[PDB]
């Protein structure tokens, strides 16, 4: 079991996910919408959040995702899923999949569902689903973005990339459905979010570690000092102290490098 962790690094660990979950631009604008926007990804309670909204709002999803980096995790994230086991993985698109997802289990139509299946990492979701929503029939002026919470602050800032937005008028509205939080139980390190399908810690911890560096605006990055592929990222004084609190953590790198990530 992945080891217990000092009160100070699980607090570090809760304050970096929060702000990778929590999008501060759109700060707390009412989720009112005309499209929602399911970024691929293998996180059930984030996909049926997405599910949730399109059908209790009555407006468009617009699937996103071809085959990338979580595409293999999705399939094993249907696989063990108790209602979803039903739909076939191996060899289709992300979209593909959650579009069952969307219309065989929370009912949504067909004519609600739209399917970019072709995109192959985030600049893709995103650059390929303005794409399609510039086409639109019915103009779309907000949007609702759902993705993993971890990947949730990289995704709006490539979307904010390519379209800009006003911070009195978000155009760009964020919800992964979540905010994840770990604690300690029983000589181990569990989610304190009671819900079904969460990532293995150490698959978490991977992730919100490596959206660190591609967030930091340095020749390194994906900002404008580096990739040039998001806006300019402002770390907050907080979330240094606990990434540095993470660094320093040796039980924690043990962990993390001992085991598969």
């Amino acid at each position: 079991p992945f080891p217990t962790l000092s009160p100070a690094t699980i607090d570090a660990i809760n304050v970096i996910g929060q702000w990778l979950a929590q999008d501060d631009f759109s700060g707390e604008v009412p989720y009112q919408a005309d499209c929602v926007i399911l970024a691929g990804n293998a996180v059930m309670p984030t996909i049926d959040a997405a599910c949730k909204i399109a059908r209790d709002q009555q407006i468009p999803l617009l699937i996103s995702g071809g085959i990338g980096h979580s595409t293999t995790f999705l399939y094993s994230a249907i696989a063990q899923h108790p209602h979803y086991n039903t739909i076939r993985t191996t060899g289709r698109a992300e979209a593909t999949i959650l579009a069952d997802i969307a219309h065989q289990f929370w009912h949504i139509p067909h004519e609600k569902i739209w399917i970019e299946d072709q995109s192959t990492n985030c600049g893709e979701n995103a650059r390929f689903s303005i794409a399609l929503l510039n086409q639109a029939v019915e103009r779309v002026h907000t949007a609702i973005v759902v993705q993993d919470p971890t990947m949730q602050r990289r995704t709006m800032a490539t979307f904010r990339r390519m379209t800009g937005d006003n911070p009195d008028a978000p155009r760009w509205l964020s919800y992964p459905g979540f905010v994840p939080q770990l604690g300690n139980n029983a000589d181990s390190v569990i989610f304190i979010n009671q819900l079904q399908g969460l990532w293995p810690v150490e698959r978490y911890l991977s992730l919100l570690t490596g959206e660190l560096p591609r967030l930091r605006d340095d020749s390194d990055g994906y900002g404008p000092r580096g990739r040039d592929f998001i806006v300019h990222v402002d770390f907050p004084a907080e979330v240094i102290h606990a990434w540095q609190t993470l660094k320093h953590d040796a039980v924690l790198i043990e962990a993390m490098e001992s085991r598969s990530l």
